């Protein structure tokens, strides 16, 4: 289940979130501390909602950072190969000169057909050759039908603090000190 945002819910703004930690817990995984700001009644009653079908349904929760959304890498990814075989702390790719721009290291990296989000820590090329170096190492060995991601990227989580989840009205008639602790999962 993908977590209610100003993305998929423009009517809730609220829903943007104040601050995010994205934290390394070294299998690797990141962590995720969201902070929101004060939330009116009925974006706190939609996220509520959501997170309740989200304990309901052992689903897993999706959660976009748009602090990472940086659209440095652009174009469609049709063509754009992935050679199978690969494992370790790099990722080849020939781009077949459909990606305009480049990636840069602290910039996040996904394959299209596994869940893993990757922290890539450093880039060099050689014309439509490129070598990304990520963090932590590849959880899959390459199939060779993957497609690289480098913008939309989802996390996917578990929620760590659902019984310190939930807020009160206070006096000017909003809900403060909301926040998600995710796990990925
Ligand atoms: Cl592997
Ligand atoms: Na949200």
């Amino acid at each position: 289940m993908r977590l209610p945002d100003p993305y998929t819910n423009p009517e809730y703004p609220g829903l943007g979130f104040e601050s995010v930690n994205l934290v390394d817990n070294d299998a690797q995984y990141w962590g995720i501390n969201i902070s929101y700001p004060e939330l009116f009644p009925d974006e706190y009653a939609f996220l509520d909602s959501r997170l309740l079908e989200y304990k309901r349904t052992g689903d897993y929760l999706d959660v976009l950072l748009p602090q990472y959304e940086a659209f440095r890498v652009r174009g469609d990814t049709k063509s754009v190969t992935i050679p199978a075989g690969q494992k370790g702390s790099q990722i080849i790719l020939n781009t077949n000169g459909t990606l305009t721009g480049q990636p840069k290291a602290g910039d996040l990296f996904k394959l299209s057909t596994h869940p893993k989000v990757y922290k890539i820590t450093n880039f060099s090329s050689s014309g439509n050759v490129w070598n990304i170096s990520l963090y932590p190492d590849l959880f899959i060995t390459t199939t060779g039908s993957e497609k690289p991601v480098f913008n939309g990227i989802l996390f996917r989580t578990k929620l760590m603090n659902g019984d310190s989840f939930g807020s009160t009205l206070n006096n000017n008639g909003t809900y403060s000190g909301i926040s998600l602790s995710l796990r990925e999962s």
